């Protein structure tokens, strides 16, 4: 039949771009071709308009079977031709070794790391279902999509997956389809030697419909019903068990060696044999199933046409809803939103970050109704929570409504980085958060780095950020944590000093299309600074303090900035004359011109650094860095501060001890290098 | 009762130590005091013996209930007083927020970061599985012990838990007993808003068995019959549902508020009076609580007693076995164990440092019987596993026997991070170790952290350190893994060039008795290097190649070692002499004589250092550097290096550049510092 056709073409394919690189993964390809033939049948998508808002969207976990996903895209006629897999994991191709979404037409998110996709099919079905709730009308469905993903073993034993998955229990998210390549083979063997937990009854306790297909490697009539049948379960996210042979049809099939080396020629020769295939021929892409498959994307492009004619009959029965919806589609945010960031002079009491962050979020919520978000069970300690919100619940519960725009995540930090990527992905123009201490941002690490990679403007909102949250002492007080995400490509690390700061950092964060941001937030209260504004803290460094005579210049970060101003009044005693720069976000610093740059830190100075934290990183803007690297302590925050010389007087001796080192030196900027 | 009135002198102890300090969790001591009083009273435990090898040990993994931990403690006789609980929280003193296993006596890890303990258990109870199959005899149980676990629903929440208890299952840990404190309150109000699945369902698909209680604020008898059922049960781990009352008698029981923060004044005094208490007392203890608890430790003391002679008994009947112990138990590694550690020569093949990590393996872990690893599915990759050994696994299986030595993690890094700090907790000289990429110790990194902070010495095996891995991609690549790693307090993390550093690292990993190792180790050949040895390359850095009339020093680390000396052949032909440094371990290194440094890192030439990673920490040692600051790409790996111009011409340049760029200026070493 041309479906069996279609599913070889697809095998062979995938087989063919590993045979090509000398790299990658045959097995789930060759195990999964016929499940990847029967979803994508069932989906609606346009290869010619990847951003429909209404797509059926999919999410291939197990991205090492990459290969799969680039055959179904290049049949279906996305941007990507037979010549791109030929080019499957060379240099510059766009069919790298793992999908990602910066790169590759039709890949929704960037997987590879294993248990990442599940939840950001999570995300995606979280953000329909939101979605639909804010624009749905009677007689007019304008968001109705699915979230199909594939994972495999490895994706369960992740423990991102099991918080991902008690979570999508819990929110009842029927659009989400799920399928386990139950094919009992891993790296290191059988699954037996390791993953022997009853997988099904875990989903079902965790509150998902099952449907199990016994012989996956033919039986898409069975496949196609289960999906049908976890179209009617509306108030679970359902878990399809395909049980797959990995390698079908190789000589190898059923064991780990066809995991994740090509095959052997004499074994591809056979495989086109069986399948009617010229064992001579590589890349055969018969000119039936290209029909059969064009017939499928007519139709979704139909369906999509429809929808524009649904979409502009919306804006005249709901015009306040249809603009709102229109400009979210256009990627633009409200016109002059950011007018209702609170502004602070120094006259302004002392506030903790952590409460000024509140402040915001309740200010720009209403004004900006894709901003979602929530946090880690921290809600009433990272004050994530505008006050008159409802939480996004299934309306069942009646704890919350899907209209809602603040999330309970529970414990689970991980799995809310990979669902904000999810939100992120399915587009809409979602700004959507996140909160947990910062220590514990570390968790979610693996997520945290794809939000990087994948260019998603998430925020995290990152509590009590240093020893100055005090009693809890070592275990939750970060180090190591600024200079980790620091150093990763691509993150705009912010701790803001102040109200001004902090607002700053929000209209970052916002306004953000391609970089995620954390903010790193204080448990304790701050001052307001005389000489900050939204203005100077948009450049993400900036002159607080100038003096022309300067001696020495201090650059500090959050709480510190405060302190280093402080001691420029202890330092001015000693007959030493400091500037003050505060440098809330280093990356939003680097991308300033080289000439403001050098304004905020000249040559001809000694510039000492001061963050309670790591000093790696602040030799790019610094000569010598006062900082924390050893662990906290248990105890009430200034004793802790007093403990490590935190304090004006210390600030203030190693500030002299700068000016000594260099007497008779000559000082250029740390912003200079050799290439 | 004398029972009862030890369950609230438990109780009145954690609520008073919250009271003084004004901070702190009373809400699960509360709840749990009962349970508390009934474990304690089946563990055998000698309160001046800590390290006794057969005692039960405890864990506390919802560790912010510490001062329900340091009740007992304290109430038991160890090295920790009532005089301490008055200084919960406080600066300096013996009873910090969250407990921590360097400063509290009593206390196996250290907890707080949600999840972690309930996966130290699963390592204490692994060890102690290893432990008894490698040393037990007829009519000698040397080792008998169990694991006691405490835990609430946010380490339920945590993906890193499920992992744990998934592997747990499989594993068959009978003599691994937890407790979930199930009181339906966590920091963001009723778990209904956030924590809706059946607990109990999952973990009987993980194949644990299941004790309900359910009335555990007050029945200590079916407490007590719930740990022999579990004891009854050989082949499966038990979770205990204790339902319970979070904060049970106060006004505010059955509360978020009570979780987290102190009691109100008059609420102590009703809590006082309904148990037969002074209200106008703090601290109480009252002689009989203190006669019962004597009476159980004079009981463990006799048993401990008969536990010595057993084990002078045994070392009689197996005099090998017996001495091998005692030399365990004594901290000590076999006399010269490290003459087995592999040499090379420069005349030797060129070999990827995973395989040189491989061969070090075959060779000690014959030699040194305490060495037990795994991987996190990744044993073919990682190189991880000696031929001829055993895999660690119930003999129920067929696949492995509990005397084996090689553990098949899955693709659960965090929790193998966590059991792998469980393993050292154990004691018994373990030296354990655990592989998986470099990219992916990043979802561990709660656990890792804490390895630090807990001054275990674990070791990762880290392979496929960089883009030299080639075609797997960016989200495989590591850029800002060793910037995290390097930038925690008390991480070794080892990036060996050759084979002689390849030993070297080993052995400093196996030595270590209070520092985590994280070995970072090539996919990719690298040659053998001219004045490598053990040696040198155990002072974490070394000069490689001296040049007494250096223009510049190159420092470089693992495969970039070998392009520096490539390079510095290349400078000959530009003029420029150029001396080499190899840097295996900062922190080693680091911990070398200010003498010792200078030699390798002396004033008066410039120094550039090399690694194709983030630049973060590298001003440490250098005066420029050459690094990778953005991510990596899908492609034959020497294509990359030439891509981001990582070659001995790209080096060279930068090299030539940097000799420009100080031609005039006067160069101090990068190790001196103003303060
Ligand atoms: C977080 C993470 N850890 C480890 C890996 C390494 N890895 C890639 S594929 C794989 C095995 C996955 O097994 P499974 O999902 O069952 O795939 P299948 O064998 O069916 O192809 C592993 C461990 C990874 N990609 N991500
Ligand atoms: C990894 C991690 N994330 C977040 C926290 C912050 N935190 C401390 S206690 C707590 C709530 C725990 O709830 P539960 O375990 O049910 O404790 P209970 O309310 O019963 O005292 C949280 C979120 C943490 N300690 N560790
Ligand atoms: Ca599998
Ligand atoms: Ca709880």
């Amino acid at each position: 039949s041309v479906d069996q056709k279609a599913i070889s073409t697809i095998r062979l394919l995938a087989v063919d771009a590993v045979a090509a690189a000398n790299s990658g993964h045959p097995g789930a390809p060759l195990g999964l071709a016929p499940a990847a033939h029967a979803v994508f049948k069932k989906m609606r998508f346009n290869p010619k308009d990847t951003k429909w808002i209404n797509r059926d969207r999919f999410v291939l976990s197990n991205g090492h079977a990459c290969a799969l996903l680039y055959s179904m895209l290049v049949l279906y006629g996305y941007d990507l031709t037979v010549e791109d897999l030929k080019k499957f994991r060379q240099l510059g191709s766009k069919t790298p070794g793992h999908p990602e979404n910066t790169d590759v037409p039709g890949a929704e998110v960037t997987t590879g790391p294993l248990g990442q996709g599940i939840c950001n099919g999570v995300g995606i079905a979280l953000a329909q279902a939101q979605f639909a709730a804010t624009y749905n009308k009677p007689d007019f469905p304008i968001s109705d999509s699915y979230t199909y993903v594939f994972l495999g073993d490895g994706c369960l034993m992740e423990g991102v997956s099991s918080e991902a998955s008690s979570l999508a229990g819990h929110l009842q998210l029927g659009n989400l389809i799920a399928f386990w390549d139950d094919n009992k083979i891993s790296i290191d063997g059988s699954t037996e030697v390791a993953f022997t937990e009853d997988v099904i009854a875990r989903y079902k306790s965790y509150g998902w419909h099952i449907v199990e297909v016994s012989d996956a490697d033919t039986d898409i009539t069975a496949i196609a019903a289960a999906i049908d049948e976890a179209k009617k379960v509306t108030n679970k996210p359902t878990l399809v068990r395909l049980t797959t042979t990995i390698g079908f049809g190789s000589l190898a099939q059923g064991t780990h060696g066809v995991h994740g080396a090509p095959l052997k020629a004499d074994d591809i020769k056979q495989l086109k044999t069986k399948w009617g295939f010229n064992p001579e021929e590589s890349f055969a892409v018969p000119a039936e199933v290209t029909a059969s498959y064009n017939e499928h994307v007519a139709e979704n492009q139909k369906i999509q046409q429809q929808w524009n004619e649904l979409f502009a009959a919306y804006k005249q029965k709901y015009p306040e809803l249809g603009a709102e919806l229109q400009r979210r589609l256009d990627g633009k945010l409200p016109e002059n939103w950011d007018k209702a960031l609170p502004v602070y002079t120094p006259a302004d009491a002392a506030v903790a970050t952590r409460k000024l962050s509140e402040i915001v979020l309740s200010k720009i919520i209403p004004e900006v109704p894709e901003i979602i978000g929530g946090s880690a069970d921290l809600t009433p300690s990272n004050l994530t929570k505008a006050k008159g919100t409802v939480d996004f619940q299934p309306a069942a519960t009646g704890l919350g409504d899907y209209s809602g725009r603040y999330i309970r995540y529970g414990v689970r930090e991980h799995a809310m980085g990979a669902i904000m990527n999810g939100i992120a992905a399915f587009g809409a123009n979602y700004k959507n958060y996140g909160g947990t201490f910062l220590n514990f941002v570390s968790y979610a690490a693996g997520a945290v780095r794809l939000s990087a990679l994948s260019e998603f403007p998430i925020t995290w909102v990152a509590t009590h950020d240093s020893i100055g949250l005090g009693e809890d002492g070592p275990t939750h007080q970060p180090i190591e944590t600024l200079a980790h995400f620091r150093a990763t490509p691509n993150i705009s690390v912010w701790r803001p000093a102040d109200g001004n700061e902090t607002s700053a950092a929000y209209k970052s964060a916002i306004e953000s299309t391609h970089t995620p941001h954390i903010l790193a937030l204080t448990r304790q209260n701050l001052p307001q600074l005389e000489g900050s504004s939204i203005e100077k803290a948009s450049k993400g460094g900036y002159t607080l303090v100038q003096q022309d005579k300067a001696d020495i210049i201090i650059v500090a970060t959050g709480s510190e900035v405060s302190l280093a101003v402080d001691a420029l009044k202890v330092l001015e005693g000693q007959g030493i004359k400091a500037g003050v720069v505060s440098l809330p976000d280093q990356l939003t610093f680097d991308k300033q011109s080289e000439e403001y740059k050098l304004s905020v830190l000249p040559d001809g100075v000694p510039i000492l650094s001061v963050e309670v934290m790591s000093t790696f990183g602040w030799s790019k803007y610094s000569h010598q860095q006062f900082g924390l690297n050893r662990f906290g302590a248990s105890g009430k925050a200034p004793e802790i501060f007093k403990l490590f010389e935190f304090t004006p007087e210390g600030v203030a001796e190693r500030a002299a001890k700068t000016v000594a080192f260099y007497k008779g030196k000559d000082v250029v900027s740390p912003l200079r290098s050799a290439f």
